[PDB]
């Protein structure tokens, strides 16, 4: 065929019932994740090719960066709760990997303050049970697919993207291949 299992994607031996349609995992500590967001804009180009009526989900993971990795999973929960993903994603990536000015939860908090979320509103969110369950959600979804690596994308809890098996000579062509694969898997 043109899309082969084991080539542009792999199939989960253990399919995850009721999973989000398109489910992406990253870490702010993850170097290909930084590329995926800043240079490739993967999430965005996938959305641009997905049919109508398909929700897109993105979760942070704990297994990179120890105590600070977990702080970032909580902050991402806060970001999702306040709907400010698009305002903190870049400063979090650059604060962790570029400038390395993020070394503690207070430094993560600074990013939200400088993006305009109010101190009060961030701390309230940070400490809220709505954020506790959002952290629980992120952990459960990663657990459901026994996740040991990021970036990772899963379609309908059955198929996992395999970027390793796509040409990387041209970044634009890589992105389209990637997105077209998601759309193919989506219509499977």
């Amino acid at each position: 065929a043109q899309y082969e299992d084991g080539k542009q994607y792999t199939t989960l031996e253990k399919p995850v019932a009721g999973a989000p349609q398109v489910l992406e995992f990253f870490s702010f500590f993850c170097p290909h994740c930084y590329q995926f967001e800043e240079v490739l804009h993967i999430s965005d180009n996938v959305k641009k090719k997905l049919p109508e009526g398909v929700k897109m989900t993105k979760y942070h993971v704990n297994f990179m960066g120890g105590d600070l990795g977990k702080d970032l999973t909580q902050a991402w929960a806060v970001a999702m709760a306040l709907g400010v993903e698009d305002k903190v994603t870049v400063p979090l990536f650059e604060g962790v990997q570029k400038t390395q000015t993020i070394r503690s939860a207070s430094d993560i908090r600074d990013v939200f303050i400088n993006a305009g979320i109010k101190g009060e509103e961030y701390d309230a969110a940070w400490n809220s049970f709505v954020v506790k369950s959002l952290v629980a959600q992120q952990e459960k979804a990663a657990a459901d697919v026994q996740l040991r690596g990021v970036p990772a994308m899963f379609v309908n809890g059955k198929y996992q993207l395999n970027p390793q098996g796509m040409d990387t000579s041209n970044m634009d062509v890589f992105v389209q291949q990637y997105a077209d694969t998601v759309k193919y898997l989506s219509e499977k």
